[PDB]
Parts: structure tokens; C-alpha cells; sequence
């Protein structure tokens, strides 16, 4: 997976973003998925779903109505406990309640040990009370982090892991945005989505290599990129998240539909919260 955002609680003017974000979901081609959509007790809550057997309703990055943005990615490991809880409720369960971000990380780093390895940004997105984005990950420091006001990159490390394909993306995310984050939010939309599709691996990586072990060896040559395509494995979601300075969401997502690269599907919903 990897994932940029800039985040500016205190925007300095009126069409400045308070975010802007840019993931995508590396993942198997067989794990059936659902496109994003609405769901909820009110409808209240955007994001795709994992339909995996025995995992239906996880996700991997959502946004609620109420103010509520969560996203994971999973942590490179040469091997993985079958028998752990799914991380796909970990998302899913910050956005179905009412618990400040720093809080629900703290109860998820008490419990930590019960996952394979992921890391976790969980947001309050309030026009009023402030923004606040919070981070945590079972595989870095024990204690959950409240982020200063910045542009960050995530991946498959833990947070700004020096990675060649995080620096490198990070680089072509903040160029987009300079280049046309003042023009219509349509243009930078287009702007990420061609960020998000860099094929480009950046190699070598001896921290890629070291981390992943024997089970990255053969992903290497592809796996080194923004974009991810291995044999049945890769970039299958483009995510971009946006909030202005007062609170119009715009939450676009392409999608892989054929597994043959030449069909894509691509939602997007504007909106305002509450
Ligand atoms: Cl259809």
C-alpha cells in the first residue's frame, strides 16, 4: 500500500484544503471487494469493503459525515500468524463510533499484540473544534503520536520510512499539488490519480529488501513503485481524499474491475459535513 497527505489545521485561506490525500491498495487480484459507497446506520459513512470470507464489512480507508477519516497499511513481514484478528476492523471500528482519534488509537495499541503488523492513521475532522490526525502502528513505538501540520508518506514500512518509493512518490504528490492545487479541484484530482499510476520502481532499496526478506525477493523489481503490478498482486484502488478550508468532501476512487488492466471503474461523491 502507500499513502500522501497533506494536513493544514489552521488553513490561512478560504479555498486552501485542510487535506489532501492520495492512497492506494496493493492486494491480491483474487480478494473480492466492494466499490466505495455509503453505508452505515445513517448512511453516514464512505469507503470501500473488503467481502473476504469471514472478514465482510473490514476496510482499509473511509471517511464519515460526522467528521471521522481512518486509513491502515499492512506491515511488510516475511511471514504472517494465520490465526490473528483481521485488521480490516480497525478502520471500520473508529468510523462506526464516537471515540476521539487519540483515544481509539491508545485502545488499539493496548491490544496491538493481536494483529499482524499495520499502521494506523485515525482523523477528527471538525470546522469548528480543529482538526487533529493521530498515528499508531504494533510495530513502531508502543505510544500513539497527534501529527504537527505537514505532508506524509506511509507505506508498508511504518510512518515517513525512508523507502525510495515513498520519497519518490512523496516528491511527485507535492509537486502536483503545487502545480494545480489553485486551479479546480478537478484538474487536481487528475493530477494525483497520474501520481498514483507511476510505474517507476525505484531501486535498489536495501530497506525494502531487508524488511520483506526471502518473501519479497521476486516482487522486488515491481514492488519498488507507487503503482504495484505483480503477477496477481498490485495497485487495484486509487484513492484522493479532499477537504476544503469549510468542509466540502470530495472522495474519488478507481478501481480495477476485469483484472485484465484495461477496465476501470471510478467513483466520486462531493459532499459536506456536519
Ligand atoms: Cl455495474
Amino acid at each position: 500500500c502507500i499513502i500522501f497527505f497533506k494536513f493544514d489545521p489552521r488553513p490561512v485561506s478560504k479555498n486552501a484544503y485542510r487535506l489532501i490525500l492520495a492512497a492506494n491498495r496493493d492486494e491480491f487480484y483474487s480478494r473480492p471487494s466492494k466499490l466505495a459507497d455509503f453505508w452505515g446506520n445513517n448512511n453516514e459513512i464512505l469507503s470501500g469493503l473488503d467481502m473476504e470470507e469471514g472478514k465482510e464489512g473490514g476496510t482499509w480507508l473511509g471517511i464519515s459525515t460526522r467528521g471521522k477519516l481512518a486509513a491502515l497499511t499492512n506491515y511488510l513481514q516475511p511471514q504472517l500468524d494465520w490465526q490473528a484478528r483481521g485488521r480490516g476492523e480497525l478502520v471500520t471500528h473508529f468510523l462506526t463510533t464516537d471515540v476521539d482519534s487519540l483515544s481509539y488509537l491508545k485502545k488499539v495499541s493496548m491490544e496491538g499484540h493481536l494483529y499482524n503488523g499495520f499502521n494506523l492513521i485515525a482523523a477528527d475532522l471538525s470546522t469548528a473544534k480543529g482538526d487533529v490526525i493521530c498515528y499508531y502502528g504494533n510495530r513502531g513505538e508502543p505510544d500513539p503520536i497527534v501529527l504537527t501540520p505537514g505532508t506524509y508518506g506511509l507505506s508498508n514500512a511504518l510512518l515517513e520510512t525512508p523507502w525510495r518509493k515513498l520519497c519518490f512518490g512523496k516528491q511527485l504528490f507535492l509537486e502536483a499539488v503545487e502545480r494545480s492545487q489553485a486551479l479546480p479541484k478537478d484538474v487536481l484530482i487528475a493530477s494525483l490519480l497520474d501520481v498514483l499510476n507511476n510505474e517507476e520502481a525505484q531501486l535498489p532499496d536495501p530497506a525494502i529488501e531487508d524488511q520483506g526478506g526471502e518473501y519479497v525477493q521476486p516482487m522486488l523489481s515491481k514492488y519498488a513503485a507507487v503503482c504495484v503490478r505483480c503477477p496477481g498482486y498490485g495497485t487495484r484502488t486509487n484513492t484522493i481524499i479532499l477537504v476544503d478550508a469549510d468542509g466540502h468532501v470530495t472522495f474519488t476512487e478507481r478501481s480495477m474491475m476485469d483484472k485484465d488492466l484495461s477496465h476501470w471503474e471510478t467513483r466520486t461523491y462531493e459532499f459536506t459535513l456536519q
